[PDB]
């Protein structure tokens, strides 16, 4: 699938305008079936969490909506799910705080989250979970924070190549148990194409989208081959 995405800032797409709706509603129209939102206010600053403004665009539309964007605790989850989203995205708290986050794999089950993983690949060929491109790899490798979550039954990740295709049909191969999204590095159609073999489930397209390259429409019809 094409998961058509969108970042937020007081209402603002990321200057795109102030009017989300309208685009999500047309990105839902030409067959998605699924939207990913970043909420960067909440990211930000959670106690601003933009709930009014997420439960009307995901009342406004007929899709799932993945949902991600400062979301560090219990609470934060279950705001968001009651606000009417699909998938809360799970990002540093993920890396952060294992053992809480198995909890709520346990309480809200694997389909309701998406854990979101910026990846480094090292000099050493090893790919390195970093919580933001701003900071230092954090220790872990990618496969083992997977086989961390694995017992709890993890089924989607979001990987963003922070620092690659081979990137993908490794980590795919490996886990296919998993259902993995990729992020990034989408410039234009021919980079959809180029994932198409690998095995990624899902690909996020955003900054393509808004400035005019393809539609979702020609990005799904080039997925689907």
């Amino acid at each position: 699938m094409i998961i058509p995405a969108l970042d937020l800032i007081g209402g603002t797409v990321v200057d795109y305008g102030n009017d989300p709706l309208p685009r999500l509603q047309d990105y839902a129209a030409q067959g998605a079936g699924v939207l990913h939102l970043v909420d960067l206010t909440g990211a930000k600053d959670p106690a601003k969490r933009q709930i009014p403004l997420i439960k009307t665009l995901v009342a406004g539309v007929n899709v799932p909506v993945q949902v991600g964007g400062g979301v560090r605790t219990e609470e934060d989850v279950a705001a968001l799910l009651k606000a009417g989203v699909a998938r809360v995205v799970i990002a540093s708290t993920a890396v952060k705080s294992p053992d809480v986050v198995k909890g709520w794999f346990e309480r809200f089950g694997a389909q309701a989250l998406v854990l979101a993983l910026d990846v480094r690949i090292d000099e050493h060929g090893t790919k390195q979970v970093a919580v933001s491109g701003w900071q230092e790899n954090s220790g872990v490798s990618l496969e083992q924070l997977v086989e961390t979550y694995l017992p709890v039954g993890l089924k989607h990740v979001l990987c963003t190549d922070i620092s690659n295709v081979s990137l993908y049909e490794e980590v795919c191969a490996r886990y296919p148990q998993i259902a993995f999204q990729s992020s990034g590095g989408i410039g234009d159609i021919d980079d959809i194409a180029a994932l198409r073999g690998t095995g990624v489930r899902g690909v996020i397209v955003g900054r393509a989208l808004l400035e005019g390259k393809f539609t979702v429409k020609e990005a799904i019809q080039c997925w689907q081959n």
